[PDB]
């Protein structure tokens, strides 16, 4: 599998992604992920809401398998229903 982070929050609550995500990539070995700034590429956060295919407005947003999950506690969600069931 292959994450990707777009974009920050800062907000503590929404970092739980990030973290998550990275802890997961010392959990699991196989599945790196990737942080990516709209800052560098320049993506707004109606470009990451277009992209991701619904009007998502929270932060940060990570994919997984190049597939928009949403926030943390989505990013939670999705890894249930795919790994951890
Ligand atoms: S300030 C951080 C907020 N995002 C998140 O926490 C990610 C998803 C969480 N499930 C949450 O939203 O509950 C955020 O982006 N807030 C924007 C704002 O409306 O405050």
């Amino acid at each position: 599998m292959q994450t990707v982070i777009f974009g920050r929050s800062g907000c503590p609550y929404s970092v739980r992604a990030k973290d998550l995500a990275e802890k997961l990539s010392n959990e699991r070995d196989d599945f790196q992920y990737q942080y990516v700034d709209i800052r560098a590429e320049g993506i707004t956060k109606e470009d990451l809401q277009q992209k991701a295919g619904k009007p998502v407005e929270t932060v940060p947003q990570i994919f997984v398998d190049q597939q928009h999950i949403g926030g943390y506690t989505d990013f939670a969600a999705w890894v249930k229903e795919n790994l951890d069931a």
